[PDB]
């Protein structure tokens, strides 16, 4: 109807196409924020972990300080520093991971503290409406 | 009159700040050059207090220099961990360390506050061998 009209007129400017609502009057949709992490054979005792954020504003000054800034939160709590790689010019969450009594469940948890930094990190800077550059939410159909 | 090298003594002088400066019965004069550092104990929480190394005054106009803090973080990220911040209040460039109350001991607060400095002192000769910036008297020879 008046729906089923902007249903699917939602979805040929959407990109994904033929869309409709089903028996249930449903039309279900699965979204998704998609992190970065790398791992670095750095040294013989340490591994790196980062959290790859996404390319840096290196035009916008006053958000490099609004980064420096956040570490200081960083700085009190848990720990991966936020970075600047100048290579890729991404902004980074840097955790460094050692190996002597590593264990996968330990790689395990120090990944899952880079990656809830990660959430924090993005739900600030969405909040204020800020978007790094290689953001990217992809949408598409899923049965309802 | 003084030997031109004695009126070079005296012109550095007088334009250094410091007066009154000539060679000793041995043709020597010596200097003495601080390089004071900052360190800030501060009564955080109740289960964690933070060593903050004020580093100066960040210049706040330069989108470069605040991209090459950042790519310094990378650095103390993979050692220790004295952490690049900034504070907004006084505009400062902050070396931010947490320090654990479980166990403290002057002891432990002397090593923490000793490495703050020596990152700072890291910092500071990255930062000059760069160029880049943010107290000399004369003494007995």
């Amino acid at each position: 109807s008046r729906s089923e009209l902007l249903l699917e007129k939602f979805a040929e400017k959407i990109g994904i196409g033929s869309i409709s609502f089903n028996e249930n009057r449903l039309c279900s949709f699965a979204i998704d924020e998609i992190y970065y992490i790398s791992l670095s054979d750095a040294n013989d005792e340490y591994m790196m972990i980062y959290g790859v954020c996404g390319k840096f504003p290196t035009d916008n000054s006053n958000f490099a300080l609004e980064i420096l800034n956040a570490n200081l939160w960083f700085a009190e709590n848990g720990g991966p520093y936020l970075c600047y790689e100048a290579g890729a010019q991404s902004l980074l969450l840097a955790l460094r991971f050692p190996l002597d009594d590593a264990t996968p469940e330990k790689l395990e948890n120090e990944i899952e503290v880079v990656v809830k930094s990660m959430e924090n990190l993005y739900l600030v800077l969405h909040n204020q409406g800020i978007t790094l550059e290689n953001e990217h939410m992809k949408i598409e159909e899923i049965s309802s």
